[PDB]
């Protein structure tokens, strides 16, 4: 069957960090659910782009499990993800079932908040490094995309294509990732 | 005062081609209006991301003029732009007042439909070349971003950052473009 992705969308999310992975994953034939943290209502992203989620997180979490859970960045978005009990439960379940978790920019700091994937090598946006590294629970990387087993992280809007294609490769393989990449006119 | 951008958003627009320039232009302090071609209602983009426009095109066109008019790509989006009498009027007015027009991916084919900027060097998505070149009214370029005076074109989602930063440079200068670029973690 087709692989399934859950993208958790909170107020203040970085819209580029959100839309590039959603679009690229759908190009890869992944069934993507854009789930609104706060409900079914439109979400005001960090640069004021307003995105209508496919479902509330409350509803989407009942339609699990997912082959990947994706956390976009944006400082305020990531803080909302970090403060959410529902997000904690979803991430802990995904970790327990050995499923992929992918987070970009400030997004990985939600992994710290929910005590997910300690001991992994991770990257973040450079400005989010100190928050991520508080307590030394991860090892930091400056790679544009970092994958330590089932924890996949990346740095920012400018690494969003690389991040998305890494998710595609992890779920659907190298050939599909290459086929999806070519029409994008990347470097 | 601040520069102003009009981004015309139609059903079937490529959401990456839309969101990256909106976000990057807002980072540059440009006042961006995301205007819905069909009205004020949510727009279903090519890969099913749903974006709520800031205003209808009908309303936004009354709040001109704009320092740049931006046409996103997406085959079906560009076709909707190409078929629109309102778009024709906006582009002709912008051309007449010697204002910047920027189009990405299949987007430049709307310039052909509305007879805008004939004689310019342009690029498009590779798959949109034949449509753009019908009649030989432009000269084709394989540059990732092409700027021939007031006609600025680009190739696809993977050139969207370069396209957006070219708009920023054209409106607010090289220094602002460099300052906006650095936090993005581009190549
Ligand atoms: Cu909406």
């Amino acid at each position: 069957a087709s692989k399934r992705a859950l993208v958790i969308l909170a107020k203040g999310a970085e819209e580029m960090d959100t839309v590039i992975p959603v679009d690229v994953m759908r190009r890869a034939g992944i069934k993507v659910t854009v789930a609104g943290l706060a409900g079914k209502d439109p979400v005001q992203c960090s640069r004021d782009v307003v995105i209508c989620p496919d479902a509330s997180l409350e509803d989407a979490k009942k339609e699990g499990p997912y082959d990947v859970v994706v956390l976009p960045g944006g400082n305020l978005g990531a803080q909302n993800l970090s403060e959410s009990a529902a997000v904690k439960e979803i991430l802990k379940e995904q970790e327990n079932r050995k499923g992929l978790i992918a987070a970009i920019c400030a997004g990985p700091t939600a992994l710290l908040a929910h005590e997910i994937g300690f001991g992994s090598k991770v990257t973040t946006h450079p400005l989010a490094k100190d928050k991520m590294m508080n307590g030394g629970h991860y090892t930091y990387s400056e790679n544009r995309v970092e994958k330590d087993g089932l924890i996949l992280t990346s740095r920012g809007p400018g690494t969003s294509f690389e991040f998305a294609l890494a998710i595609v490769e992890a779920l659907n393989g190298k050939e599909v990732a290459a086929q999806v990449k070519a029409p994008l006119v990347l470097k």
